[PDB]
Order: structure tokens, then C-alpha cells, then sequence
């Protein structure tokens, strides 16, 4: 008998869960505490949301690891598993508008994308990471067949124990599922630390599996303070496995508890510095086009978009001009209209947190060639900016923006290694990029960046069975990918003999 | 021209390399600072060797960065680097009698062993682990094929960069090729921090390479101080990767650099609490003799053995009084010496350090079956110790002895599950074992066991293709396996399309 | 607009379809040409069903070229091919009642395996082999990198072309699945030659891909005559492969098609001679009922089952004299019929097939300790025959019964290697099998036996993932397992420079 | 003590073995029969040579099982199999001089390319190929693990059998070894049926291994008749293993055997019609010396070589003239003559039968461009013949050559399919090949190309770990690569259960 403040708006009755579903059922915090959530689009507020203590962390991993031993998660065969895995995507793609404009309203996120991402995207990752629930394999190797007697060996891959859920800020629902997945599927259970400033997304999903009837104590969500709910989820020594998305600043912080608290191992990201390195030889009209989609995607909050968009002599005012025209041609609006092109950021500071980026670079000597400044408008939108060709040194052209700043840079007509080394030369190793049509210059754009998913002639695939990860200065653990299943099970050995 | 203080000890001029080779050639430390060897047979000296410092540390990764990226090594194609890698065993195990008497010098292990393993075991994973330099893979999926166009991809294996070589103190050659074969191979080069006790065996290595020629700057090893040239190469930006095995104690402080450092990947292993839960139903005669070889092995400093020897009823004090009869039957002697069944511990205080343990659980009540003090000679040799059915509460049935030490426990006649879950119980998670005849005794005895290589029916089978690690209390990563080249070879994604 | 003769049978309207489903649609024979079905239970007639001739094999393998080259499933993405396929078995297993009774009508099968196996098992293998679709990889390895130039590789697997699929007698339509499966993934087609003396669950699965939608052309089967249709499938040029099970005889007869017409792989399978080497010491209980199932599985028509019970003498009699109490517990029925445990065999001359040889050896001396004759009843039931002692000289040791006769032998108590040499010096080399619990007496059983599936305690395992194949004198080339696409997928090379 | 006529040729005592090395010694065929040996160069005879009979294929298939019996190679480690095959290389590049110029004087080989590869090219494969001995694995998977009890399973590979040699009559010694590597190493012995003009390469390589103590009965070779001893090969019961290259005409009549004598594997491969399809826009200096490489190498005498050399129009007469200047440099003298770039070719009715070739299409309307009939001297040497412009329907662009007589086509500047249509047209599926800059034409050089090595941009390329074998009209089964000891090793089953 949850209870909701029921929101009949976007046509349809949003329901979004505050509380924390532990033991089976949704309950509130320590106290009856709670933690609100903001309307991104206005500053508004939406509904009131428990945030959980450390009164919880010790009801989580104690009552989440009942579906790990005893009920039915812990011991049903491999079928049903995924056979009730896939009918949570039966019911959930049914109730997109639920998402869709939930994330369309938790978030902000605009709803041309709320239907196809915020949902759709989910649909898919429920179906294709479900599939190797009943799919996954030994691989048992010849052990030394010991004369005078005979040997063998079957070694496995075994569910862990219980994982840590820290969804980052950015993409608040689908990245649930994008880790929905991972996790559930290897023999364990879960228990989310979902973004609190949008929580009312993510919390919204378990209602369905309520109906879906997973085993119970499967799936536990837990909205929390930033580094108390984290770091009490981060210390505790019953969890196994620990995921999260986000600053590059809290895990060496939050890495020296897994020097000390249980050695478990550990699932961090962190955001980018994608150079999008695009020369002039690929088509000129889209690459301004699909490069304006290359950063401007879901008003600038994404994950790994490029925000150093190098650019050939011989386009750059003609691919400025024109996507200086570009800039010019999105819409700004509610998320949840269909003509909005353009909504605003997360949250309130972060917006500040963006202009004084564009404030930085300015004063460095930018050219600030639009915008830079807050749209006069509620919420936080902000214009989309176009600086030009900043260099290395300055603050704009290393600091991370968060924001859909299409910050140039340039180089000569032609050069591969040189200012791709301005490419290379980023610690923020997520991403890459490249256009080109002759791929005699595709030889040398893909070899050498040091990066995590080195891409050529395009971009912004955000597909179930590219699996993913980061290198050096973002994290280390592969997500959205075979790798997945890789660690998340542990690898047992045996040795007969007769 | 390197200087060596000729030895003409066994037959044969034991050349034991002082130096710290780097950029090519052998050189001595800080303004030619020093550090000993330790004769364990006797508490006597062998000769000098330099002990670098933090001056060095800049030196090696600087240094053994010019084979990773200029010289021979860095470039030449997949045949030549293990046909190079490959004549080292060429000539390596034409000299065992210098890495089977010098580690039957340095470490004072056994001859018996000092020929089959301190080199013979070593010349196998010089050439198994030798094979896939020029047959590792890559493995590439089916990307989306977007209509309307068509698209592609093709992941790969990479090398890393540099890495960090903690050699444990225990078994000081053999596991050095243990851990200069997965590392070489997969492109990088080395920098070896070997164990500074018994460093002798380890600097003899590298001499072979320098006839054999490997490209410069691949491998250079370095004795030095505990924690300071291991923290030296544990927080320098340059190295990419580090390869220990030691105490618990070094990890948990030394995993602290790597939340903060460079945040690049980790290596340990500890200790382990292996219970070896010998049911009756095996062979006696064998149940007592590769049972009593189960722990005694090497004068027990044995990195897995089995510490806690579990029996029957039926055979308790039969296994004890006939083990008994065989903890007599040893040999204490020169580990040269054919004869010699039981050398000394590796060092001085460590002979202490078991010592107390006995005298530890013999204070808590324990039947001290036999011996339990040093040896009455020069050395550090002790007494085989046999205890009797200590239970778990004692600090005995906890601790890791690190010596011969066989510290039986005991239970029910036939039980499964509850004794074993005094063998599931201990936190060192390394190994186990069992003795079976009638394998319904053996259907339940590895499956449920959380350790790394569970077991039935033998023990002490250290061969090159056992893929090997450890579980929760006693690192991450695996050694001697495929898995081995899983880890050291970084994975890059592309994404074509047309 | 297919026409049916609505049977209103077993609770169930069974439409077993008639036609031959080409280009598309089901369609007749050759000027309407038919080929009737047979009721097993007792011999009636089910209803008509058109027999292609050599007229339909230029249809067939030109009208299936369509799927392959230019709709539907020629070049859709990976993902829906195999969503496609998975819709299949969302279709299917619902209509198990279709697909149990019409096989418990067809080929006679008891409804107990009709549901659990005859759409069970097919459910099955419709998920697991659905699964390779979008999950098939290449592996590409390091070319000769060639200095001064930089090289490389990316090799691949390619569908074949168009394949011939020759469905055994005995298990007509789950064995359908198990070819349907590992043929059409490796982006191919198919065309079915199914058998004509129960086509009619064969011909009644591609009906539901209608419904199903699976791209038109990519599945059409075919009854016809013996070795007609076959040959004329045996010898046509357009076609690529080649599926079939059936006797010994028609492949070193139809494997000199493949010697001229068209040099394309072949995939045929024989049936065997499995001694199934049961020693006393396994639990006498179980080694005479599963011993008891080893044989007599649904009704002797059991493709690999092991027709050489060899036993020890300690518990001949007593495997005998229990067992023969066995024989007797069977019940014979209606397949339908939930309490029948015997039906009939497959066709009429068949049951004469069985008679005689238990004509023959009861005629060489053999201990006739059952039956041997036909059961008094309509259709073709036969009393479970037990004889005894046979040596192997004999007619019966010797010939593939193809019945549930099970047909013992007698060797020395506890023997290994010599009457294991009589389970051993069969040609028909399949299947193996043995009981034991001391396994001191199952380290011999299996190494030795030159069998391809060498079991030990246990059998009748059909299960998806179990990758199967035959031995010298029953075929070659592996069905239900991950070398099913090992051969049906084509490796290509590239070879690169720059 | 085996007796040879002592040829001190070459600066070297060639003493190429005559007998047929049977059970450990070199003996002669039935009754002391014989077989002859032809001198290319001059059409003069070298020495005497028996040439078994139907007396013998009784003995090789009876004697060499005596090696994979009982002796040594079958049962000795795995290590000293590899150590005594690897041994073989360490004799035989000693006498590199003994098999470049006997393979310079059997086969009439350049000396050039009889050090480099008649010698050089076997040393590679010699050690690439004795790699895997000790190295070899299983791949043993998740077996149902059925509950309530618990199972396993360990697949493996296994040795087959005896197998059938059949060198080819063009690349008499370094395709031995080719075939001397993957049928060895898999755990069975060879023998051998070279071929009988140029047998005297073949058989002077088994006397080294009679130095280099193989296992007796391990290897053993036999001259004879085209079809008896191949057909006697070809039908034995005992031999498992068939190996084969030559005319597309033996198989089809030899793999008549295969579907009837003994139902073992068949290994054939067959000569090809590569097309080498040159655009303009590579380097012309290299279109044209590369591709002059690309068909005249080694006296075309080349198993793969592209015959049909396309060209766009911009570079025809370019690539004509200039290559007819270079169809000029060639030298025509003494194979073990160091300036010699041409000579004979292996046999005296076959420069007839290349001869009439230029006939055919000359008499067609082909432009003989040069030469086209023999060289006016003793041997058969033959002018190196460059027709032009010849369209498909003729009989020369359409039979194999088996010379070199670059014969070009011609098509339209800058197409893509349908000129490579007529690359892809050719029944002929061996090899391929491409040259190009823009590789936005290498992009649909290799995709569509039904060939068995779509190179792209080189060729010759004969290197050890190039994975080979051809498509439909020129054989089945792998060579020079992993899976040549993918079909070698049988694949065994287990399921064991507790
Ligand atoms: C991967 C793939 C899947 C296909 C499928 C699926 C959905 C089953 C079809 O259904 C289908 O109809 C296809 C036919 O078009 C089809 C197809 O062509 C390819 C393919 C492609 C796109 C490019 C290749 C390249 C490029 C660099 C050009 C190679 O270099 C190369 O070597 C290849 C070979 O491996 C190679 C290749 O196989």
C-alpha cells in the first residue's frame, strides 16, 4: 500500500516512488526523513522523497542478501531468471510515457529523447543483457593429465555477492538499466544509490517490478546524502561489488576504503575530454551537422561527447559560419514539448558551474562567438556557446564543462599526429572521434589515441552490444558489453584425479 | 665488464650478480650504497649487493622505458620476440646447476628441488609461456550494422606500459620467470624489485639475458629498502602496472597509492590457510605420505600449503603415529646435499617467528606431538612440529605459520559440510585440497569451498598451464594461466563505416 | 489460403500441414502428386500429403536462393534475425499440444515425452542456438607485420550458401529443431527433406514461422521418395550443404555425389553400438532402472542408446532377474495415452526388422529371457526383449537392433580393459556410457573407449549445449553444440599494408 | 648403411636418398624396382630412385603404426616431441646447401629463392609449427549441471590415426615440410608419397631425421606411380588421414574412395585462376614490378599465382610497355646459377603443355604480345609470354596455365563489381589479390571476392603463420595455420556425474 501524491500530468497519472524499497516493500528513511527533488526546467520542486542514513546501509546489504540466499533469486534455474527479467521489459516499455516524461520531468531531459533514450534505449538493454541469463559458460581447460593417472578440470563463472549502485547524476534512468543488467543477471542482487537530485526517475522502476514480482530483496534503491549513503554503501563490509558514475574527484577518495574496508573489487567512471577530431574531407554539411550532434545532444549533458572539435583550416569560419548558424537554429523549451530542442541543465549551481567555464576561457582571450551567459528565462537554460580556437594552456581547453560548449580549436590543413598529440595529450581517455572519406587519413586517426572506443566516421551510438569502458583518467570496469558479465562473476577452478 | 667476486662453490663459479642493471648494463646504487645476502643453512653472509633508492626509481622507469619504445623490443615483429624470448631458455637451463645451487645458496633451498623446480620449473615457463608472443588474438564483434550503411569493428590486445616486480621472499628464482614470462610478452618490459634476503638467485637471471641479448632496457631488476623502493615504484607516474606477493600487511597500505597516485592496475597475492580435509576413505599409506608432503614440502616454506590438515576419526592418531613415524623419517641437512630433506627457514628472526606460533597454541592448550623449537645447529633449522586437534578459537588455527608446521584439526566421521565449513571458514582463500576414494565423498567437497583452486584427490602441482590466483583474503589478479595475458593486454575498441 | 483436413484429435484441431511450403507459401507436388502417412498405433492411415519429385528440386534450391540474396533475411541486422528466431519459440511451446501430440500422432510417441521432449526439448533449442545470432565473432590474428611496411588481418565468419537438410526416421520433429537452429543462424537458408513416414510434424512447424514471419524462402521443407529426392538434393549444383541421419548405408552411396557433383561440405550421421559397461559397484538399484531407461527409452527408438548392457557377474541374474521384473513394469499403450509406457516402433516392416534379429540370435543360442515376437495388438507394438550372454561372433551383438531389445553380454568381476575391448572393438562408435562409484573403476572406462560422447555415470542427457557429434563408422561433423557453427560458417582471410 | 651414388655437385656432396625409408631404414620398392628422376635444366637424367609397389602400401601403413604404437613419439611428454622435431630444424638449415641446391637441381628451383625458401621457408615452419606440441588445449564447457546432482565435462584433442601424403609435383621439399608439421605434431607419424619426377628434394629430407633419431616408423616417404600408390594410399583400410595437392581431376575421382573404402577425412587442394585485379591509382612503379612479381615468381611455377592480370585503361600499355620492357630483364640460366631470374620449367611435356595454352588463345585472336614458344636451348626453358586484352569466353581465360604467362584482361576506368565479376566469375576460389592507394577502393576490392585470401594491396606472401586453404573448386581442409591442427586432433566427449 505504497503511497504517492498522485500527478496526473503529462496526460498520464505520474507516480514516482519516494521512498526506499527494502525487505521487499517501499518504506521511508530513518525517521520518516526525506530529500526533495528539483524541476530542472523552472528551479521548481516536484514531491518529497526519503533520503536514507546510515540507519540503512545496515538494512540494504543485510536485507537484499535474503534474494541471494534463500527466496526464489537465490536458487531458481537459469530460465525463469531471465524469463522474469524479460517480462519486467513487458511491462516496462508499455509505461514509457511513464518514463519518458518522468525523465522528461525528473531531469529535464527533452521528450523526443525521453521516448527513444529514456525509454526505448531502456527497452533494449532489458532485452539484450537478459538474454545470457541461461547463455553463460565454463571454459575448462586441459589441466596436466598426471601418468600414471588421468586428470580434468571444470572451472566456472560464479555470481559474486552483493554490488554497490551509485548511478551517476547525468542519465538517470537508462543508466539504471545499463547497470539493471550487468548486475542482476551474474546470480547476485542489487541495491541502488540513486541520483538524488533526480532519484524520482530511477525510484519509479522498481514499482514495476513489484507488479514484475522479481524475487524479493532483488532490487533495492536508496536515495542519500552525497558522501555518507556513498561511503556507508562504501565502507560496509557485507557488500561484494560497488558501481558508480561520476566526478573524477570522488573515487580517489572513495578508492582508499577498498584499500581498507573489503578488498571487493571496484566499478568507477568518469567524465571526458573526447577530441573530435574532424578533418575537412569528410562531407562539409554533415560535418557540421552530425558534429553539432556531436556535442549539443540532449542539451549538452552527455557522458562522453566531445567538447574539443578540431576542425581543418579550410572549414573553420565555414564550419563555424554554418554552425554558428546552427547554434542558432535549436529550440529551447519544456522537455516534454516535441518542438524543444534545448532544455535546461541539471541543476541550479551547475548552470553557474558552466558560465564561469565560459567566464574562464573568455578571459583567458576567447572568442566568445555566441552566448556564454544564462538564458533569461526559469530553470537554468543556457546558450549555447561557441568559443574558437583556444589552446592548450588555457583553463577552458582542460577543465571539463559539462555543457553543451562547442569549444573549437585548430591546427594545419592535414596534420595527423601533431594536433591529434592535442588529441592524445588529454589524461581524459573516454572517448574519440573522427570524420574523413579518404581513410588514408583514417589509418592514423584511430591507431594512436589513447582512448577507450576509438571511433571513426561517427559517433553518439549508444547501443546495447557496444560494450564499453574508460581508460586511465575516467575509471577502469567495462559497461554495455560482454566484459560485463566478465567481472561480475567469479572464476572457480576445480582438479580431479583418477 | 661487470665485477663479480668469483665463487667456486659446487662445482662451479657461482657469478652472483650485485649490480642493478639498468639502461643495459649492471650498476651499483646511490653513490654505491650496498645491502647483504643472508646464508639461511648457517646465519652466514655470501657476498654484497647494491640496494638502490629513491635516486633510482627515477632511473629504472625512465630507463626501462627506452626498450618499451625505441630500441629493438619496441618494434620488431611477433616471431623474433619469443625466438628471443625463447633462447633464453636455451640457455638458462644449460646453467641449472648456477640457479640450482645458488637458490640452493641463496634461499637455501634443497637441491632435490633445487634441480627440478629452482630451475627445471622454471625452464617450462620459460617455454609455455613463451608460446603466445606470436599467436595472441584478437576478438571482434558484430557492431550495429546501421542501415543505411554498413559498419564494422575489430578490438584488439595491447600492451600496457611499465610495470612494478615484487618478487615474494619464499620461493625467490622460480617465480620470477613465473612472473617474467605474462609480463614481457604482452609488449611492455620490466623492472624486477626482487627480494633483497635471497636477491642472488634473482640478479643471476638477468647476467644470461645479457649473452642472450633481449633488447636493452627490457629487463632491470632492483633490490632495495621494504617500503621505500617498493613505495618508490608504488607511486611514480611513469609505471603502469605492479607485481607483488607478500604479507597481507604491505597491501592495504601499498593499495592506498593506487586510489591516488597513477590509478593503473594492481597485482598481489597473500598468504593463504589452505584446509586440506582429508577424509579416510583415500588410501592411508597415501593419505599420510602426500598428506605429510602436502605441508612439509621445501622445508615448508610453501606459498598455498595446507595448513590445516583435517582427519577422520577412524585414522587420527593412525595418520598422526604413522606421520609421526614420518616426521622422523626427514632429513636435516646442506640443501646442496643430496640427503637433505629439511633445510633452515629462509632467515634469522623468521625461525622466531614460527617459533612463537608453536609456543602460541601450545600456551592455548595444544598437544605439542613433537618438537616445536630451533633446530640445535647454526642456521635457523627447525624441529617438524606436529600439533593435535586445535580448534578454530586458538591463534594457531588462525594465523599463518609460514613453516612445516602441520597443525591438525578434527571432526565427525564422514561430515561434509560443517568441519569443511571449518574449512570454508578461514578468510585466507588461496587453495585447498581433499583426499577421496569414493567420489560421492567428493561431490561436496569442491563445490562449495570459496577458494581459488579447489581441489580433490592431489595437491602440489605446480605446472605452467594451472591458470592460478586467489580469492578475497589474498589478492586479485591471476598468475600462470591464459588469464595471465588477460589483464597485461589492454583492450581497444574501433568503429568503422561505410 | 492452405488447405487443411481439420483433425479435431486429442482435445486439439491438429492442421498437420500437407504441402510443399516454397517461395513463400505452401504448395503441392508435382501435378498434385501425394505421399500418404501412417498411424503407428495401428498401422491406419492419418491423411494425404503431396511428394515433390525432381521437378521440386529445381524450386526448392532456386526459390530458398531467394532469402539468401535479396529480402528479408539476406541482410537485416543481427539483432532481429535472431529476434525473429526468438519470436519462434514464443509461438511455439505454446502450441506444444500441436507439436506433442501430433509427434505422439506421427511418429507414434508416448505423450509423457511428447510434451516434455517432442516440444520441450525443442523450446529449448530454439533459445539456446537462437542466442549465437548477433553474438558470432571473428578472430584475427598477427600477420607478418612487415618492415618497413606496417601490416595486418581480420578474418571472419561467412554464411555457406544453401543446405540440405535430411531429417532422420525416429525423432522427426525435435530433431528438426536441432537442425533448425545451427543452419539458419550462420546467415543462410534452409530447405528441408523431412521423413515421409511421419512428415507431418515436420511439415507442421514451418507453418507457424507464417504467422512468425520469418523472411520468405529462408525455410522450406520437402517430403519425397527415398533416394530421389534425396539424390536430387544429393547432386544439384546450387546447393551447399548437406544434413541428414539415417542408416550406415545411404552416405557411402551418397557420399559419391559429393566426390563429383558439387565439392560442398557433408554433414550425415549413423546410427550405433553403444556398450553401455555397467559395473557392479555403482548402486544396484539405479544401475538397473536408468540402466533399465539406458535402453528402453521412449520405446527403443532411441538414436545412440546402448544395445550391449555389459554387466559384472555379481549381479547379472540379479541386474537380470530385478530387471526382468523391469521388463515387465512396462505399460503399452496409447502415446497419448498418459499412462503408456511401450508403444509401437515407427512402421510396419520395421517391427519385423526387430523380430528377426531376435530371431537371429535366438536361433545362434541365445537366452530368449522375454518376448522376442510381436505384442498381440493393431499398429505394431513388440514385448520388450532380454537376452543374455551373447558373445560377440553372434548376429545380434553384432547388428543395430533399432528396437528396445535390450541385449546383454558377461564379462570377469571387475575386468577394465579386455570386455571393455568387446565395448571397444564395436565400429559403430557414438555414444559410450558406464555406472561406477568407486572412480579408481571410472579412470579407465573412459579414456580408452574410441567413442564420441565417452559418458561416465550417466546417459540419455539431451541437452542443447551438449555439443555432439559421431566417430569413424556413424558420420562426421558435429550437431548441437558451439562446432555447429564451427563448420556451417566459412573463414575467410584478409591481408592488409601500410 | 644406405647406399648413395655420390653426386659432388654444387660444391657439395648431394646424396639424395633413392630407397623407400620403411621401418627405420631406407630400403627399395618390390623386387628392387625403380623410378627415375628427370633434370629440368636439360631434360637429362640425375640418378635412380625405387618406386614402390601394392608390396609396399601393405608395409608403410603397417610399419609407421609401429611409431604411433609403441615406441617412442607414441606415448613419450609432451615437451621432448616438440624438443626432438625443433632438433630437426638445428640439422637441417645446417645443410641448406644440400636442399637449395637439390631442390635447385630436382625441381630445376633458382638457387635465389632455393636458399631464401627451398631451405629458409622450411626452416620457419620447422619451428612456427613444432610450437604447438606442448602447447595444445581443450576447451571444455558448462555441461547441464544437473540437479540434484552435480556434473562436468572435459572435451579434448586427441591424435587420429595413419595419414596420406601427397606433396604436390611444383614445391617438391618446402611443401613437405608444410606438410610435415601439422600431420606430426597432432600425435600420429606420417607417410609419405612424393611426387616421383622431383622426388629426390622429398626424400633427402628423411635422412636427416635419421641423425635427428625421430622416433623410428615416425616418418616415412614413397615414390610411385601417379594412381596406384596414390590410389593404394587411397583405399587402405588402416590409413586414417589423407594428405593431397595437385590437378583438380584426381580428387573427384580420388574422393570416390572416401565414400567408400574407410570413411576417413580427406585433405585435397587444387590449382586456381586468381584474379589480380590492378586499378591505376596504385603506384605504377609497383603496379607493374610487384605485379610483374606477381605472376613470373619462381619460373612460374607458383601454386596460387594470379593468371589473369586486370588493369584499368589509363595504365594498360603503361603497365604493358613498361612490363614488356620487364618481361625483357628477365635471365633465363642455371637455377643454381646466382644471376638466373628464369628457368625450366619442371617437366618436358608440360612446356608443351603450356605452350599450346599460348596456341589456344593466340589461334583465339589473342595478342601474343611476346615469345609465347620454347627457348632455344636444352631443358625447357620458355619465353615468358604476355598476351592482352583476352576476354573470358576464350580457353585461355579460363584453363590454369601452370606458367608464366601473365595473361590480362581489361575493363572500364575505375570499375568495381563487374570487371571483378569477372574476377569473381572463375570457378577457380584459391587465391586473390588487389592493388590500390585510395583504399575507398579497396573497400569493395575484398568483401565480395569469393576467394580464400582476399588480399588487398601485396601478395607472395608465403609465411608460416598464414592460415591457408582454398574454396570450392580447388579443394577443402586448412593449411599453414591453427586450424591445420584444428582438424588434425579429433575432438573427444566426456560427462561425468556425482
Ligand atoms: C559483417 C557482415 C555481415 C553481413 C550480414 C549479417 C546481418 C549476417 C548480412 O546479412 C549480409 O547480407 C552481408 C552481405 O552484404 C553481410 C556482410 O557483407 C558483412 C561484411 C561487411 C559488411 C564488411 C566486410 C569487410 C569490409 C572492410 C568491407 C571486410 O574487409 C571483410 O573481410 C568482410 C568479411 O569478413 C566483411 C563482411 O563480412
Amino acid at each position: 500500500s505504497i503511497d504517492y501524491v498522485e500527478m496526473a500530468v503529462n496526460k498520464r497519472t505520474v507516480r514516482m516512488p519516494h521512498q526506499l524499497f527494502i525487505g521487499g516493500e517501499f518504506v521511508d528513511a530513518e525517521g520518516a526523513k526525506t530529500s526533495e527533488t528539483i524541476n530542472p526546467t523552472d528551479g521548481s520542486v516536484i514531491c518529497q522523497v526519503s533520503l536514507a542514513q546510515v540507519t540503512d546501509v545496515d538494512k540494504a546489504v543485510a536485507a537484499a542478501k535474503d534474494a541471494f540466499e534463500n527466496g526464489r533469486w537465490g536458487k531458481i534455474s537459469a530460465r525463469d531468471r531471465g524469463r522474469l527479467m524479460y517480462r519486467l521489459a513487458d511491462l516496462m516499455e508499455q509505461h514509457q510515457e511513464e518514463l519518458a516524461t518522468i525523465e522528461a520531468l525528473d531531469a529535464g531531459a527533452v521528450y523526443t529523447l525521453a521516448l527513444k533514450t529514456h525509454v526505448g534505449m531502456s527497452i533494449q538493454t532489458f532485452r539484450y543483457f537478459a538474454g545470457w541469463c541461461d547463455k553463460i559458460q565454463g571454459s575448462t581447460i586441459p589441466i596436466n593429465q598426471a601418468r600414471p593417472n588421468r586428470n580434468l578440470t571444470l572451472t566456472r563463472k560464479e555470481p559474486v555477492g552483493v554490488c554497490g549502485i551509485i548511478i551517476p547524476w547525468n542519465y538517470p534512468l537508462m543508466m539504471l538499466s545499463w547497470k539493471t543488467a550487468a548486475c542482476l543477471a551474474a546470480g547476485n542482487t542489487v541495491v541502488i544509490k540513486p541520483a538524488q537530485v533526480t532519484p524520482l526517475t530511477a525510484l519509479k522502476f522498481a514499482e514495476l517490478t513489484l507488479k514484475a514480482g522479481i524475487p524479493k530483496g532483488v532490487v533495492n534503491v536508496l536515495p542519500g546524502s552525497g558522501s555518507l549513503v556513498g561511503q556507508r554503501l562504501s565502507d560496509h563490509p557485507d557488500v561484494r561489488k560497488i558501481g558508480f558514475t561520476g566526478s573524477t574527484e570522488v573515487g580517489k577518495h572513495i578508492m582508499k576504503s577498498c584499500a581498507i574496508s573489503n578488498v571487493k573489487k571496484v566499478s568507477l567512471e568518469l567524465g571526458g575530454k573526447s577530441p573530435l577530431i574532424i578533418f575537412a574531407d569528410c562531407d562539409l554539411n554533415k560535418a557540421v551537422q552530425m558534429g553539432m550532434s556531436s556535442v549539443f545532444f540532449n542539451k549538452g549533458e552527455n557522458c562522453i561527447a566531445a567538447g574539443r572539435l578540431f576542425v581543418e583550416d579550410s572549414i573553420h569560419d565555414e564550419f563555424v559560419r554554418r554552425v554558428v548558424e546552427e547554434v542558432r537554429k535549436m529550440k529551447v523549451g519544456n522537455p516534454l514539448d516535441r518542438d524543444t530542442d534545448h532544455g535546461p541543465q541539471n541543476h541550479h549551481a551547475h548552470l553557474v558551474k558552466l558560465m564561469e567555464y565560459c567566464q574562464h576561457g573568455v578571459k583567458e582571450g576567447a572568442t566568445l562567438v555566441c552566448g556564454g551567459n544564462q538564458v533569461p528565462r526559469p530553470g537554468f537554460f543556457f546558450e549555447p556557446t561557441v568559443f574558437t580556437d583556444v589552446e592548450d594552456h588555457m583553463f577552458i581547453a582542460k577543465e571539463e564543462s559539462f555543457g553543451p560548449v562547442m569549444i573549437i580549436s585548430r591546427f594545419a590543413d592535414g596534420d595527423l599526429d601533431a594536433v591529434l598529440s592535442r588529441a592524445n595529450a588529454t589524461e581524459f581517455g573516454l572517448a574519440s572521434g573522427v570524420f574523413t572519406r579518404d581513410i588514408n587519413k583514417a589509418l592514423y586517426v584511430s591507431d594512436k589515441l589513447q582512448a577507450g572506443t576509438v571511433f571513426v566516421n561517427t559517433y553518439n551510438k549508444t547501443d546495447v552490444a557496444a560494450p564499453f569502458g574508460g581508460f586511465k583518467q575516467s575509471g577502469f570496469g567495462k559497461d554495455l558489453g560482454e566484459a560485463a558479465l566478465n567481472e561480475y562473476l567469479r572464476v572457480k577452478t576445480v582438479t580431479f584425479e583418477y
